[PDB]
């Protein structure tokens, strides 16, 4: 119950936040006009002084936004649309402050795993590739055999699927945007979605098979909420 | 270059430690009579004032040894021989000593990867099955087929196997050793050992598949001394 946040953006991951963790005060900011429930609805957006961590779970487009300003304020700085890096003239200049920056900046796995390894040995990999199998229903296609829907860099796929591609972002940001390749395809026989991620490194070869019932990314940040205070550290 | 460090056992991770790290001072504690390089050879064990992280890479028998004492200072402790808390007594031990100690463990994924999901989602872990397939010649056999030389809990697998089992003691820390089944396979088709992670879970299922070309934990602990200072965490 200890830290006071600020959680941007309060829709399924910010709620499941608020309804899962525990915290003393939480501040929080999302253009919606839904009535707040347990939390301190910021009209401007700001980091109060007492805010210990912020956690951004709104979008892309927020991660561009307030980055600038986060960064300058002595706080952790937790964020899951990272798909916002696949932006060169962003990414460089995020890190550029970053350097002068008093504050600490977490990148949760999210929806996938297997970053703990990735980070480990990043400089050794030569090439990771990640592939996304989806229903095609998902895709509202109908087809009788699996097919690929979209294959190449993760810029590409972040501006064909602004949705998706937070997951091969985060890889990116670890091993280098060039040697990541995504494959979307949509396959009749998927009841639900499943990413592959294929490492190939001078230490070894990986591959991380994640299939989810997003739960996992919730959790994921309740983790690295977790891990700032605990006395047992895993991964 | 920052800290001071202990590391305790300067066997091959020991040593490529010394050597990859950039460290201000090192002390090390190892019953080896080797020639010392860039360190300070302990001949009586203890954890000089000025240590900040303890490492050990040493073996079983040594996390049993000195884990008391170590968790009585005020450092960061990085145990990768984690078969040790196959051993509920001390396990039970272990973390009753750490509730009242002003220091921080760490357990790094080490051999294996996937355990950024796994402590993400514990308390819904079904179960685990991590298998190990090794090639025959490993284990001084002649087969003309895969053969299970071995299934059945952590504890009993650390006791035929004092050499391996440390990951799936990890993961035992981790959703307890209960949900743990290790299987080992000689397989005559193998050049190299593989393991898999099999993840069953209420949030979803995982498959971590690791085969290695041991290097992999000398930067996954490599990392896990990073991070205690940077400002860019992943996983
Ligand atoms: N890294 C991962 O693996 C991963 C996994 C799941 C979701 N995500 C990302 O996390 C974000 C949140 O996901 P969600 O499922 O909770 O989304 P959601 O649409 O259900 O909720 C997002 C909320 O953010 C608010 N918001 C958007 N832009 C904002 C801005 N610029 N300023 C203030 N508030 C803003 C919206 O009004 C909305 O209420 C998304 O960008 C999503 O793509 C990443
Ligand atoms: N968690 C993982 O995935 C993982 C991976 C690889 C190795 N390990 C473990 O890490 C440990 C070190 O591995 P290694 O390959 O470097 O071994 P190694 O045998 O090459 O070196 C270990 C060193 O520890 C010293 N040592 C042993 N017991 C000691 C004690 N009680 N006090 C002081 N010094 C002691 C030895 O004399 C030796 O020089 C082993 O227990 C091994 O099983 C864990």
């Amino acid at each position: 119950h200890h830290m006071t946040v600020l959680i941007i953006g309060m829709g399924n991951i910010g709620k499941k936040l608020v309804e899962l963790g525990n915290f003393e005060k939480i501040y929080a900011y999302d253009r919606i006009s839904k009535d707040i429930p347990g939390v301190v609805r910021l009209d401007e957006f700001q980091v109060p002084s007492d805010v210990s961590t912020v956690v951004e779970c709104a979008s892309p487009e927020a991660v561009k936004e307030y980055s600038l300003q986060i960064l300058k304020n002595p706080v952790n700085y937790i964020i899951i649309s990272t798909s916002a890096f696949a932006d060169e003239v962003f990414r460089e200049r995020f890190f550029s402050e970053l350097k002068n920056s008093p504050a600490r900046v977490f990148f949760p796995s999210g929806a996938i795993g297997g970053l703990d390894v990735l980070s480990s040995i990043k400089d050794f990999v030569k090439n990771v590739r990640i592939e996304t199998i989806k229903p095609p229903k998902s895709l509202g296609l109908d087809l009788k055999g699996k097919t690929v829907v979209f294959e190449g860099s993760v810029e590409e796929a972040s501006k064909l699927f602004p949705r998706n591609i937070n997951v091969a972002s985060t890889i990116g940001l670890i091993v280098g945007f060039e040697k990541v390749k995504v494959t979307i395809v949509a396959d009749p026989a998927m009841d639900h979605n499943i990413h592959i991620v294929r490492i190939s490194s001078a230490i070894g070869n990986y591959e991380f098979k994640i299939e989810n019932i997003s739960m996992l990314t919730v959790y994921s940040i309740l983790r690295t909420l977790r891990n700032l205070e605990s006395k047992i550290i895993f991964g």
